């Protein structure tokens, strides 16, 4: 494992510092022994290929570092060599320790401001506690030392240099927790760039502005918006401001900023949607175009489900040919074959409803399947905000309809099976449209968070109780006449009856005309106390507890689903139905850009 | 009782101080009368055998104490004599009152720094509000007077002296509430020890470090860890530290530190498991070895319960020989005798499943019974963290299986009884394995805390309602025909029907074809309002209230169960499956010790 390897790397490194007396002196700063050793090799190297000068820089020993550089000036130019620390210089270490004096002493001796720490200890991963990129300027920026940043720029550090992820220093500053100085650092670096560095993409294709959206950095987003707004006027308490939508609206731009925010895995990303130009833009798009078109699609989908349902109610059946010789058999009707299922006027009316049913199932796969490939399947079905569980059950409904079409054509018996599943999944997928309505939308998120949370834990322990008691009830009744109490007459019936008795959906079995086993009254008293009294009421109690705790996130998730719907509809619908949002600059002399005017009170 | 005796001791002591004028003057500090009495016995003794100098020290009277010591210097050497205060000197009292001047005046006169207050007022018990051990140094330490501690050490107080419990002054400092100075006192005492006193066991076998674990003293534990860590390096925001696991991991050491913490009765002990080297160690042990092996044992136990269940579903039965002459009799099948229960191929397949069933029941007792003797039965079955209620029901299942084996061998009728109990308890004991899974584990603690809490109180008052109403319903129906409403036809049926009606698991009795008693509709209206409407919904309401209050402790108990599982698995499994945790020091030149490297951000 990685942690065991990193640990061994750290232990070997400290051992080699103990073993080699020059490295031991570089750690301890005992200038007497260090003078004797350098008076008496200087290119000696620790376990990771680091020099004695890396050791002196790591332990923050300015004097030992000057002695080492006086005896061997070339050490200031040396990288570390082994896989965790490849390319790390003493300048990366001195910058990270903020030793401005040692940074000057290294730069005065030819330490390379363009050296890149490509080793695995520096990369962005859950393995590493920090990500400062690869260059000393990116370290000084994330460490927050403006005086070291200037000093490195004055020695010719390339401010537009890129990490192995393609990240510039501006991208790396968006990723830091220290947001209180990261914005001050961002201004310092833009002052030396003076194509703008704000427009350089990383290897994901993200500019710094798009990365602040994806990562949910609302502090850096609202800082970046200060150079993308113009105050038109202020009059007493009122201000009118004009925000530039160019990056927010991302017109004709691959994945758009608003797609990148709503499809981000980072739970902070949904907070960008509350920021002034974004909130007013997505609110405008929803109220003017999104809600009207979502109410149309919701209405058309309900009429399509009424059409499919009617084709199941009027499903073609005939009187069975085979006699009911078994007294326990109740089947009286049978499927019509294709050559007899389409004869009357009503059969031709149903053929139209069935062809509409199949046409909608094809159209569902034509809408769904391409979006799997754009978003990636793991995120497409995974993300609550995009509709992930509804994309599973709508593709499953469409598949069950097209399966049933093949069964109808090949005279296959058993259409009740895929039609019963398609009727349940088809109607339950109408809850996809609940996200458009403030009344239904937050509640449909509780249904989801209770299904994959409390209902899941409950069903695991409920299943253990049902297996114990269904077995005790079955063996209690094995010796008794099945005609007098049938609920436990075989193991599959005993399981189903015990499940229905748990949820109190079937009455406890009794027959006062006969003597039931005494072991049944004992077993059912224990069952009624564990299943019905304790666990079925403890389900209500733990749902009530989950409900009050989750109620805020439920609302934040609902307002993010309305934005994700708005972004989906605008992407997928014809552009003539979605006129470009905001104010066109060109007819006011503002050039090709488009704007959002926000008027506000203070 | 103890309190009545202590009270009488205190009253007699004050009476003897009132009665004897030297003790009265030693209490009042009236130097005139005290001079006259000492000018005019001085070995006079209060009810507990204390001298006039103990009285002067108790009332903090420095002047009277100097007058008494000037007239009778030997009083500084005297103990108290009666059972509550045996061996207490005026030096113990003066140290507890922090009278540094009186402590010097006593030590200057030969007061014994090694005297031990062995009386019952000083011992560790719920009877006593303080436990300072027995020696004046242990008093001065717990009282927190560094100047009195030095003064006693300078007069030759043995710092390694032990209380009647075997506790040294270091053990006693772990037991004090005053943790804000107890650590400063701990350093002061280690400075005079300079075998280390940190390694001396008490009569429980606990070193001071193990006692901080058992007592849940997280402040003294994290203080003791400062001399059991080494900082390897710091580089900007990151530090790497190397903790010595020698006492935490307790390799080959009887009860190990981690056993002593998880099996402690003190509800604070589980907080030690959140401390940096312990949390990272038990997290490592769980993720690398504990969770894999617990998922294997959980899977093997579920397959064993499927095997046992199948042996009950395929249980050997034949058509009854005796006729159903009673019209209320429904038994049609009967046990096969041993000599006819094993004839077909399917009976020999079932004999393998039955021998697997019996083999697992023996193995359960071979695993369970020795652990009773290590932990002690009162704690083994009592502790939630160790699995106490599951150890009861798994030993009960194994006993019911071995009972059923004897019944099968001795042709005994009634195997339905122990098999129905073994099927319920056997399957419900699968919830033991819920502690390995973050989804199921905290919820299984709510099931336990609701069973022994809210379900218990509810069942006591529910039973009182059921006895009232089952009796009213039975006597209402005694005069009526049993064939028209059978639910209350005898008292045992009336109790069971009333219990099922309370929980609404059987529908209220009605028969619209006949006139029921008017007293039934009255009694059932009152029953439906008290049982179903009020109490069954008040159960849900009080469980919801318990749920939100207990939800934090439920999570702390779950994370302590994961550690207790980790500690159990490592103890009971073969050592080749559990490679020794942490980093071996020897291959890095650190000697025989083993370490945990923790890398952290600030
Ligand atoms: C999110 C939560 C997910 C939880 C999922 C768990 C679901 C468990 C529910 C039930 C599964 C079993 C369905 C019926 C199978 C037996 C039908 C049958 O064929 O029975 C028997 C044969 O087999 C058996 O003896 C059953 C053996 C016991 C199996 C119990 C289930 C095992 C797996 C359960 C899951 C384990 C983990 C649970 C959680 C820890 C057929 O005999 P008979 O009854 O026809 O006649 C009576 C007997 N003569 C023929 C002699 C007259
Ligand atoms: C955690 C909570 C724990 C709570 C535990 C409490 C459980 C109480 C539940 C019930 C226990 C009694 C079970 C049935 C016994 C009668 C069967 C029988 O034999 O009845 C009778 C004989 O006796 C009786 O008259 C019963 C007398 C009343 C006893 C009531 C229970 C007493 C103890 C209850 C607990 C006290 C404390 C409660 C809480 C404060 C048999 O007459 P018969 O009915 O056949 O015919 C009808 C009558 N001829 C024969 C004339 C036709
Ligand atoms: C025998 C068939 C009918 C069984 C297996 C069918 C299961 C269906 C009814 C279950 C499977 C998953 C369930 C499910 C998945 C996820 C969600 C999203 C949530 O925000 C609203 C409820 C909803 C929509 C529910 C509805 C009911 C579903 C669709
Ligand atoms: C309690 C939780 C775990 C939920 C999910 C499980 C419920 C179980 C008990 C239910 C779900 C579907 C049920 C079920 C499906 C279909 C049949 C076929 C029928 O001819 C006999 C009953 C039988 C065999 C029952 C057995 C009990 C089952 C398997
Ligand atoms: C007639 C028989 C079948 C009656 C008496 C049997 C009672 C059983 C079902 C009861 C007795 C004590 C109960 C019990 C004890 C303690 C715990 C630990 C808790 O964390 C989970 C539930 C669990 C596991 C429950 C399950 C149900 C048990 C085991
Ligand atoms: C309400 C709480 C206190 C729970 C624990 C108690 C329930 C009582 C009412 C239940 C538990 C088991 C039941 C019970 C066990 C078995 C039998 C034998 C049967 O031939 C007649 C009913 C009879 C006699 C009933 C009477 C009512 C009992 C004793
Ligand atoms: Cl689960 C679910 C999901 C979506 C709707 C859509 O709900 C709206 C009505 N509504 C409800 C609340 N506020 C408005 C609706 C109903 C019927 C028809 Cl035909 C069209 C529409 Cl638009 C209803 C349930
Ligand atoms: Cl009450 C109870 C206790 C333990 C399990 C063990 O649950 C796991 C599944 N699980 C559940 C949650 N997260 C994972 C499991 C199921 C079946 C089999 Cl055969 C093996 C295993 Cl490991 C299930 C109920």
């Amino acid at each position: 494992d990685w942690e065991q390897y990193r640990d061994r790397v750290n232990m070997l490194q400290q051992e080699r510092i103990r073993d080699s007396p020059l490295l031991q002196a570089a750690k301890e700063n005992d200038l007497r022994l260090l003078k004797i050793l350098l008076l008496n090799d200087f290119q000696q190297r620790g376990a990771v290929g680091e020099t004695a000068l890396h050791v002196a820089a790591l332990y923050d020993n300015l004097e030992a570092a000057t002695l080492l550089m006086e005896a061997a000036p070339e050490l200031a130019k040396e990288p570390a060599l082994c896989e965790p620390f490849v390319g790390q210089t003493a300048l990366h270490i001195a910058v990270m320790n903020q030793n401005l004096n040692l940074v000057r002493a290294l730069l005065a001796r030819g330490a390379s401001v363009s050296a890149r720490a490509t080793g695995a200890a520096f990369r962005r991963s859950p393995h590493n506690l920090i990500y400062y990129g690869e260059h000393p300027l990116s370290f000084a920026a994330c460490v927050g030392s403006e005086e070291i940043v200037r000093l490195l720029i004055e020695h010719g550090a390339d401010i537009r240099a890129q990490d192995s992820l393609g990240n510039t220093v501006l991208h790396i500053l968006i990723l830091q927790p220290n947001k209180t100085f990261a914005c001050q650092m961002y201004n310092l670096l833009l002052s030396y760039d003076e194509q703008s560095l704000e427009l350089v993409p990383n290897h994901q294709g993200l500019t710094p502005f798009k990365l602040a959206g994806v990562e949910g950095n609302t502090v850096m987003f609202q800082h970046l918006m200060q150079k993308r707004k113009h105050v038109q006027w202020t009059c007493g308490p009122l201000t009118s401001t004009l925000y530039d939508l160019t990056e927010i609206d991302s017109w004709g731009e691959e994945l758009s900023f608003l797609e990148l925010v709503v499809s981000s895995k980072k739970r902070e990303a949904r907070q960008i949607l509350e920021q002034t130009p974004v909130k007013e833009l997505v609110s405008f798009k929803w109220k003017k175009y999104g809600r009207p078109y979502f109410c149309v699609l919701a209405s058309l989908y309900i009429l399509y489900m009424i059409c499919f349902t009617t084709c199941c109610i009027y499903r073609p059946l005939k009187l069975r040919d085979d006699n009911r010789t078994d007294p326990r058999d109740i089947t009286i009707l049978q499927q019509k074959l294709l050559q007899e299922a389409y004869v009357t006027h009503q059969d031709n009316i149903r053929l139209v409803g069935e062809l509409v049913t199949v046409t909608g199932a094809v159209i569902i796969l034509l809408l769904e399947i391409p979006d799997i490939f754009r978003v990636g399947a793991s995120r497409y079905f995974g993300q609550t905000i995009l509709g992930g569980p509804f994309h599973v059950i709508i593709i499953t409904y469409a598949s069950l309809v097209l399966l049933t079409m093949v069964m109808r054509l090949t005279n296959m018996n058993g259409e009740v099976v895929p039609l019963s599943f398609a009727l349940v999944l088809g109607w339950c997928s109408v809850m996809y449209f609940a996200r458009g309505f403030q009344m239904l939308g937050p509640f449909t998120i509780m249904i989801q968070k209770m299904i994959f949370g409390d209902l899941m834990r409950f069903c695991w322990l409920m299943a253990v109780v049902i297996l114990g008691f269904a077995s005790a009830f079955h063996i209690t009744f094995q010796t008794e006449d099945p005609n007098n109490l049938g609920e436990f007459s075989d193991y599959p019936t005993a399981l189903f009856s015990t499940f229905e008795l748990f949820l109190t959906i079937i009455d406890g079995p009794a027959n006062y005309s006969v003597d039931l086993p005494f072991m049944y009254c004992i077993t059912y008293a224990a069952f009624a106390i564990i299943a019905t009294l304790l666990m079925l009421n403890l389900f209500i109690a733990m749902m009530g507890d989950t409900h009050w705790r989750v109620a805020q996130e439920r609302d934040e998730l609902w307002r993010a689903q309305v934005v994700a719907t708005t972004v989906m509809l605008e992407r997928k619908m014809p552009r003539f139905l979605w006129p470009r949002s905001g104010i066109c600059g060109y007819e006011y002399g503002l050039g090709d850009r488009w704007f959002l005017r926000v008027e506000n009170h203070h």
